[PDB]
């Protein structure tokens, strides 16, 4: 049966919890918090798992239990790789570089005078991210694990358009909203959010786009997507789809 | 060429910089923290670079840059994957079991109570460790308990007895080529040299330092490291351990 992993019930998860009811969806709730994971005995909790949807609220609780059920030979629905390739800003860029997607101009300082070279050399107004808008020179030196001392710098984009949100479900963009409205899919939007998808390992996220002056671009992807507004806003079963992609890859 | 980047530079990176001279190995230094990673453009600091060695001391910016490297297409020894696979305890001991290797008895909690009841549930005397970078009883427990994807994650496993000392083995590419005692040389045994290599490809391969406990069990891996230091070591061993990682990076050059 599918296990929803959890800490903290949002409405997200109220929601997977009465889909799956309504599904016919043999399923279990498992509290993250209290799971014993120890390597090597499966706990009482996943005792006739075959499949899980990883929604644990923190992304710590939730890789660390991905990377769990994985020893356990259990499927995750993002599976580890997915939950840190989109959690980690740089780690998403150089996965949509790789996959020679479209995205800002983006870069990364290991020490804050390169970073003051970087936005320099990018020009201002140049905007700063935490990898899990400065206004000017001044603004920036005012500013100014494996995440010790990082700085994510991107060029600052003009938007023409609104930016899109797509939610990804497998090989397939099932919805999508403006930033709230509904925003019908399009060819090319459907299909570079499958690649986005693609690119970061696979699986269910949502994929942030910006309709620049450049055309589409990829500003980031979500390994946990939050869509409680958008079933109503998109008229699309989110939920239902993210709960039947899980059973699919159950074993 | 080969491209040996570092931030600061210790005698392991001096060696390298030695052996390569030595060796006629076409290399330049690259200082990582003055190096400018753009994504979509090639820094002239790596023109010609053809393959890289990844030897900063800092795990945030080693890991960085040797995912930047990735984005340009250039080979990278210990790709982002093994880098992170070592540099987490959790991470690593999750490797291991996949790969069906020995090793403690290890768990992780996500929050104080629950280290607490796996650590009862282990018995004591148990270990705690950071996940990145011995309880005596519950109460000393509670002490520690109370003193990124990292926030509140409690590594746990079960304290060992040694009827042996601790081994480090230096596993370059499918081979294990030095080990030492902890120091003494440790002349590598058919066990010990097919266990290393084993845990090094378990966490993605390249080249790495296994950690060995030689326990009432048997051998038992502890952990792997990424960026293996080995200053000492050669001397110990009578190994050329950098002229070993050197050529074994030049020959992924592409």
């Amino acid at each position: 049966m599918l296990a929803i992993l959890y800490d903290r019930i949002r409405p997200d998860e109220r929601m997977l919890f009465e889909r799956a009811e309504a599904l016919g969806l043999p399923y279990k709730k498992v509290y993250v918090p209290a799971l014993p994971m120890v390597l090597g005995e499966r706990p009482k909790e996943l005792e006739g798992v075959t499949v899980a949807l990883e929604r644990c609220v923190s992304q710590s609780r939730g890789l660390a239990a991905a990377r769990y059920l994985t020893a356990l030979g259990i499927p995750v629905v993002n599976r580890p790789e997915v939950i840190e390739a989109c959690g980690d800003k740089w780690a998403t860029s150089v996965a949509l570089a790789k996959a020679g997607l479209p995205q800002p101009k983006t870069a990364l300082a290991t020490d804050r005078e390169e970073a003051l070279r970087l936005m320099e050399a990018f020009g201002y107004p140049v905007v700063l991210k935490p990898v899990i808008x400065x206004x000017x020179x001044x603004x920036x030196x005012x500013x100014x694990g494996f995440q010790h001392q990082l700085f994510y710098i991107q060029e600052y984009v003009e938007k023409p358009g609104r930016d899109i949100r797509v939610f990804v479900v497998g090989e397939r963009a099932i919805a999508a909203i403006y930033r709230a409205e509904n925003c019908p899919l399009t060819e090319e939007v459907a299909r570079l959010s499958v690649k986005a998808a693609e690119a970061v390992g696979g699986g269910v996220v949502a994929v942030d786009l910006f309709e620049s002056e450049r055309g589409l671009l990829v500003n980031e992807v979500n390994h946990t997507m939050e869509f409680k507004n958008s079933v109503h806003t998109t008229g699309v079963d989110i939920p239902g789809e993210i709960l039947k992609y899980a059973w699919s890859l159950a074993s």
